[PDB]
């Protein structure tokens, strides 16, 4: 028709991407930095706790999220990059962070059921074209710029696993 | 060619080195901000201005610009590098070097802006500023980033104020 079975998975991580604009919003205003490791790991920990509550590999869930966070902070730079061109240029007053954590939470949850529900698929060769069609379809309906274009590579480079050698 | 060709390359030279920064900041998870440093930096910059007798407001506020682009440049390399962190450079020039490279570079730059104070207070500046900008974005072949940069870093040159 012709809807990639990844399309619920890759939109929500796109979703969950463009997280990255009200959070950088926020943390320019209260001068906070971009990163965190202490904070990065323990939101990976408590992913892997939710993927072991659905059966899910925690370690593979780890590595996707890692991937996610990261290419999230690459949209967070580059507006900080923006704005420090362009100070005025920056949202002013903008609001707290609930609703971005709750956003986060429903995003991460939707994330883990599509791994749950396409694990045939992310564990198999058609993975990757599949992927492909994915990312094209919600670049196209999300209307992505080059720079979530980006994004959106990186979240989802560990999505296919490995097949076997021989 | 524009009379503040050098100037203009020169501040260029040193919006490169912010590569090297970025660089060695990524491997040492250091962070980009220095607030207490950039205010003492400009210091340094300010007094140098006083002792030749080069109005130091109008010096302070070039180096502040100069600064403010240096740090946007090692943002947007940051987000390169999480994007794709395999090509970050693995070395990186200690940051003692680099420093050392900027501080060469600001000397050259406050040399220039005297050498050049009789155009820049004069209603041509914007016209040569212009010229000079797209001669040096060929020469040293700027991208988008750096031409947004050097636009940024070169913006309150003009604002200079004629003698006596």
């Amino acid at each position: 028709d012709g809807t990639s079975q990844l399309a619920e998975l890759v939109d929500a991580a796109a979703e969950r991407l463009e997280v990255a604009d009200p959070v950088a919003a926020f943390k320019w205003r209260a001068q906070l930095p971009i990163e965190d490791s202490g904070r990065v790991e323990q939101q990976l920990a408590k992913l892997g706790e939710d993927a072991r509550s659905q059966h899910i590999d925690p370690d593979y869930v780890t590595r996707v999220f890692d991937d996610q966070i990261r290419a999230t902070e690459a949209i967070e730079y580059s507006r900080f990059s923006d704005w420090k061109l362009n100070p005025a240029s920056a949202p002013p007053e903008p609001p707290d962070l609930s609703a971005s954590r709750s956003a986060i939470d429903s995003l991460n949850n939707r994330m883990l059921s599509q791994i749950w529900s396409h694990w045939s698929l992310l564990s198999a060769p058609s993975c990757a074209a599949q992927l492909d069609r994915a990312k094209r379809d919600i670049v196209r309906s999300r209307h992505l710029d080059s720079l979530y274009q980006r994004a959106l590579t990186t979240a989802t480079q560990s999505y296919c696993q490995a097949l076997p050698p021989a």
